[PDB]
């Protein structure tokens, strides 16, 4: 870690706020350094080529350390703060600002650091701490791993470094392109029907394993031969429809206890071409309210840039027959 | 007159073995001036029944209204704490550690919460819990409000309230034994008196006006006599308990007004005599919608772990160290 990270952390301390090295058991030979810009999220490919070009500075001929951006774990927070009407001078809009700062001040200080961790109980005491009028808060978290490629998990897998619950793992939705014509003079003569779809996990087996299955289809546009046939279990979360779509299929699988997640859309004869996205986001409920980082993973609150991962509900109180 | 004037009156003539006073008057009970009194040490003033609450009676000035020196209507917090710490950061035992967090959970209560018209917040106390070591990483909790009920048979004339809002089905008591008149045998033993099963009081989802039933069960088909009035509660709509004895027929005996925050029941509404029940006092648990629990009139949120240990479970969890290498 610090053996080489620190140096770098000297010649570049004006940008990078977090640097640590690690190996991949598997990508033998390769040493990577994750670095987080103090100034946001991803170092720029120019900022990256400069930093790599101090590798020559310190003479090493062997292929030498790949710099790269950190594997972020995000907390989708659903915050609720109840406050006293009397004791609150400015706008609700102000108050939010006042606390959404506190959250960040906790993250920067105690969390946004390698192998340091997020404790929901701590940041709530930060929230409480934001005004002299913030009587008490509560909070509900999710974990977000932002997936680089939707089509197949890495060679190795995707892991949260944390225990999730059953059926918990679920990506967002991405358009699948069937291939049929719609024949609609509204928008010409042909739209190419494309219905949303997601990738969810099902319940632990006898032995700790689930199945990573993929959202609703219309019989025809997925070819089934004995082997590859519709999944049947109802041990997962189906999604809102308006269409006659209820045929989910099975790729990869979740090892709940070892938290590893592998899937590969290929397991059903569907080329990347068929989906109009390239990136997705995987969510899942933690088991605990204390969540952890490990090799090159970093937990981070970047809220003016990932605002989708915080929501604040306030509850103004006076006196009082009622706060819900 | 004036409750405030009275509160003082006692924060003087007794201001010795008394910590706090709430002089409130109940709108259901005219001409009666009620005086809540915290013992400053324990829970009940003359649990010996007056020894004390009679001495204060013996203080008279003016008015046609009469004092009724009572002990405070206590709100309890059944906390299921789940603190987690770092194996290495810890030098003394889990045993010494518990005795360290509850030292804080107490510090919070007795400074901010254990007061009249004062309140409790889970988030705020879990800050105090977290603040007991160099680690101690974080903490979880799962709380319920508890109201201790003397005479399980029936609530007061005017119902019992929490001074807080609870959730649908949230309200449920601990279990108690109901002596069915009947008799059975096993294991070579004999009649074994009268068959007993564990029975209890639960609330149902609120109807379209904010109002569910307060029901009691299960039973046998059974040990309760059904009338035009007395009939098994009609439908699923709440929390049933383990029929390790197979039973299930519950009966309506009151209702919760969720908005008004009032709960009334009377076991006499079916026809069971208190004789058919082992108990006298029971516990009434509900879980709030409140991220803040409010005390109020004669109500008081207190934390007495020593004398009320049952209302706190701490499950610790040790954690492996991270990087020790550099």
């Amino acid at each position: 870690a610090t053996d080489y990270d620190t140096f770098v952390s000297e010649r570049f301390g004006s940008i990078i706020q977090a640097v640590q090295t690690f190996t991949d058991s598997t990508k033998p030979g390769y040493a990577f350094i994750a670095a987080k810009p103090k100034s946001g999220l991803y170092l720029t490919t120019v900022q990256r080529e400069d930093i790599k070009n101090y590798l020559k500075d310190y003479n090493l001929a062997p292929i030498t350390p790949s710099i790269i951006s950190p594997n972020y774990l995000f907390i989708k927070t659903n915050l609720k703060v109840t406050y006293a009407l009397n004791k609150l001078q400015e706008s609700e809009q102000w108050l939010e600002g006042q606390i959404i700062d506190k959250i960040d001040r906790y993250y920067t200080e105690d969390v946004e650091i390698f192998n340091s961790s997020f404790a929901k109980s701590k940041m709530l005491t930060y929230v409480d701490d934001a005004d002299h009028s913030v009587i008490g808060s509560s909070a509900t978290i999710q974990m977000v791993r932002e997936v680089q490629n939707f089509y197949k998990t890495p060679e190795a897998g995707i892991k949260y470094n944390n225990q999730i619950k059953d059926r918990s793992m679920e990506s967002n939705t991405f358009s699948f392109n069937s291939g049929r014509k719609v024949v609609n003079p509204d928008t010409g003569l042909e739209e190419d029907v494309l219905y949303d779809v997601r990738i969810v996990s099902t319940d632990r087996d006898s032995k700790g394993i689930g199945k990573v299955i993929i959202g609703p289809f219309a019989s025809g546009d997925v070819t089934e031969n004995e082997n590859i046939q519709p999944y049947t279990g109802n041990d997962f979360n189906k999604l809102a429809n308006s269409d006659g779509r209820d045929k989910y299929y099975v790729i990869g699988e979740i090892n709940y206890p070892a938290d590893v997640i592998y899937w590969n859309i290929a397991k059903i004869n569907l080329t990347s071409e068929k989906f109009e996205v390239q990136t997705i986001e995987l969510y899942s409920d933690p088991t605990d309210d204390v969540i952890f980082t490990r090799d090159g993973s970093l937990i981070v609150f970047e809220n003016d840039l990932r605002p989708q991962y915080l929501t604040i509900d306030l509850e103004p109180i006076s006196q009082l027959e009622h706060h819900h």
